[PDB]
């Protein structure tokens, strides 16, 4: 056979020469070693990670017979007796030590991408820094009316309004003494303090602390860097560009740092179904942690002169491993059972993880030592306490200190999120934030309660009481164990890539809430956020709410059943079941992970495995419930995947033979038999139905 045998394990060759040839060196752990690691951890850990999981089938088998007998008496009191609800602990505080100021301080934006896409990689690294006037010029926060539109050529009209929006963003985060940044006509460091010159009069910074440094001759600044809520403002002083020859003091741009943190993802964003996927993955990573990934390149540090300092160039990244649900054939025991992909992830990325922690590629990820690790869909505390059992034998394994991988756990299970304070106890010397995902979450509670009824259209989930205490709850429990100036309180994603309007209007509610950090689906859309926390002061809001417990249990335990019409029934089904095929097309036979798929009403909505999740969940109860039917379904879906192919080179189309599309024909599997999937997790259906299209493709 191929595969290569160590231990008990089969480890596909393209794997195994991975790890060999360009992975291990350099980490001073020997191949041999380090593979009888991997053989030993995973014989060691199979079994509780599958004891779990069976934890997860038998406390949903309870909940399901539950509703179809029985209201939040009987309710909660059955909850914490089947072990599903446990007790809270005494008040605590997180221990974790050696975290990146990235996290424990800075307050901003979080993205993520995925990391089999090298260039969105490159991109996402590289989005610690972006322009403000290209998203204000770009999108349609300056709206396209009047004579301010996008054209082939660059419009001035809608040049003057970048600059007259970035103008003001000026004054109201760094303010002068008297008068206005768009009435400023000159910039100068005399004698320490930046003065900047008005027609008539010469003011400085009402708090000339907020000055940071500059380039060039103090004289004439190339730029002058400026910080506020600890995030740093580059203006751009050169009048020779053509941005700088209009502007009234040579102003040629405004820098903001933007995505302070990025994510690179292993799970919802990606496909990875084979030993092949895993490993342009883990190459990526590899090409990351090293600084060497190139498609062009990994973007330098800057230096200022304040003498001369320096500040980071590049987003301090993460990884997601996946959870503790899907195995992988990439490895294999003797008989043949799949290994469990979460090992693996760990194993694998954190090895890889030395290269970002060492110059000898050149490029450093964390300054402090530390290896940070996304571990999404938990289910409850003693979920959190083996995979802290499993990172911590891993370091073994691979020679580094105790608690060197940190976690990011993710508040996207309903029993995580009852147990919150339990989950971040079991974590509490590595984590490193945790953050409502608020996707994946959706899909739990409907899941959790189907047989409770029929639930709540989509659009309405985003008001339902049990969301609006669980936004609240983490932020509570975050601030009740110390994250302030110690670990991220994060806040979930905005999918609409083309609302840029709209994401500048309403999302500043997040950092309002509290939220350290928000998730972001673009370095443009990252810069746009960051103006949100030179709005809000993050810290400040943080000390208002430190003991005020603005959630309960009965709260997070309210089940957003319903109690329509027949134009808003199938209105819903086939946005419903158009998001889901478009989704599912380039996934079973592109290998994407995640595309921008228009909904019903014309808008771009990014989609993952969280949001077709909540789709193919909704469905499935409505299903359930007799809302409507399987055949209803089916013309939905006959109905709409003509219309994604035209909203679709090298390209299959579905209509009109549906039997023969892998893609049609798995959707209609993902509805169908919806409400049979573990957790209502998509991982099983899409993956034997991603492999499906690889084999025949092959023939
Ligand atoms: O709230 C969640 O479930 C969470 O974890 C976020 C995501 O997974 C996600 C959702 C949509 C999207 O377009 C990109 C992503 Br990265
Ligand atoms: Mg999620
Ligand atoms: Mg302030």
């Amino acid at each position: 056979t191929d595969r290569v045998s160590v231990g008990n394990l089969r480890i596909a060759r393209v794997l195994y020469d991975f790890v060999n040839n360009e992975a291990l060196p350099g980490t001073d752990i020997d191949p041999d070693s380090f593979w009888a690691g991997v053989d030993k951890v995973v014989a060691d850990l199979t079994p509780q990670n599958q004891a779990l999981l069976n934890a997860r089938d038998e406390l949903q088998a309870q909940i399901d017979k539950w509703h179809r007998r029985r209201d939040m008496d009987a309710y909660r009191q059955f909850l914490t007796e089947i072990g599903y609800l446990l007790p809270e602990p005494d008040d605590f505080t997180i221990t974790t030590s050696g975290v990146d100021a990235e996290i424990t301080t800075t307050a901003g934006p979080q993205l993520v991408v995925p990391v089999l896409n090298a260039r969105f990689a490159l991109n996402a690294a590289n989005a610690r820094w972006g322009s403000l006037y290209d998203a204000l010029y770009g999108t349609d926060v300056i709206p396209e009316t009047d004579g301010a539109e996008k054209g082939p050529t660059y419009n001035k009209v809608r040049g003057d309004k970048v600059i007259a929006y970035a103008r003001k963003f000026l004054d109201d985060s760094v303010p002068l003494s008297s008068g206005s940044f768009g009435d400023a006509t000159g910039f100068t460091v005399q004698d320490g303090q930046l003065v900047v010159a008005l027609p008539d009069k010469s003011t400085g910074l009402a708090n000339p602390g907020q000055f940071a440094g500059y380039t060039g001759a103090a004289e004439s600044p190339t730029s002058v860097l400026l910080i506020n809520h600890g995030l740093h403002i580059e203006i751009l002083i050169d009048p020779e560009s053509q941005v700088g020859t209009t502007d009234r003091a040579g102003v040629k741009d405004v820098i903001l740092e933007s995505a302070i943190t990025t994510i690179m993802d292993f799970e919802d964003s990606v496909a990875a179904v084979d030993a092949a996927d895993k490993v342009l993955g883990y190459r990526n990573w590899l090409g990351l942690n090293k600084g060497d990934l190139a498609a062009r390149v990994l973007n330098r540090d800057r230096n200022y002169t304040a003498g001369q300092f320096t500040l980071p160039g590049r987003s301090l990244m993460f990884v997601r491993n996946v959870g503790h649900l899907m195995t992988n054939d990439a490895i294999v025991d003797t008989d043949g059972s799949e290994v469990f992909e979460g090992i693996m992830d760990a194993l694998f990325t954190g090895l890889i993880a030395i290269h970002g922690l060492k110059a000898s590629g050149p490029l450093i990820n964390s300054r402090t030592g530390s290896i940070y690790i996304v571990k999404p869909k938990m289910h409850g505390p003693a979920e959190v306490a083996f995979t802290c059992e499993l990172f911590s034998r891993v370091e073994d394994v691979l020679g580094l200190p105790q608690n060197t991988m940190k976690i990011g756990i993710m508040d996207e299970e309903r029993r995580t999120t009852v147990n919150l304070k339990a989950c971040i106890k079991a974590a509490a010397d590595r984590v490193v934030f945790i953050n409502t995902g608020f996707l994946d979450r959706t899909g739990d509670e409907i899941h959790t309660s189907m047989e409770a009824g029929p639930m709540v259209r989509k659009g309405t989930m985003k008001s339902q009481p049990w969301i609006l205490a669980y936004e609240d709850h983490n932020v509570d429990a975050g601030l009740a164990a110390g994250f302030s100036g110690r670990a991220q309180v994060g806040k979930g994603m905005w999918t609409m890539t083309e609302l840029m309007a709209d994401m500048v209007e309403t999302k500043i509610a997040q950092p309002r809430a509290g939220a350290s950090t928000a998730w972001v689906p673009s370095p443009t859309a990252a810069t746009l956020h960051a103006l949100h926390y030179h709005q809000v002061d993050v810290a400040a809001v943080q000390q208002g709410l430190a003991g005020k417990r603005r959630a309960t249990i009965e709260q997070l335990l309210t089940i957003p059943l319903a109690k329509w019409a027949p134009d808003e029934i199938r209105e819903e089904v086939d946005n419903n079941c158009q998001s889901i095929l478009g989704y599912v097309v380039r996934w079973v036979d592109q290998g994407v992970g995640a595309s921008k798929v228009p909904d019903i009403h014309d808008v771009a909505l990014m989609e993952d495995r969280a949001t077709l999740r909540i789709s193919s969940q909704l469905l499935a109860n409505w299903l359930r419930h007799g809302v409507i039917t399987s055949a209803d379904v089916r013309a939905s879906l006959e109905r709409m995947a003509p219309l994604v192919d035209r909203q679709n080179v090298a390209y299959r189309p579905m209509a009109p033979n549906f039997d023969d599309s892998i893609a049609f024909l798995a959707a209609q599997e993902l509805i169908l038999s919806g409400a049979q999937q573990p957790n209502g997790y998509t991982e099983p259906i899409l993956h034997r139905r991603r492999r499906e299209f690889k084999a025949r493709a092959a023939e």
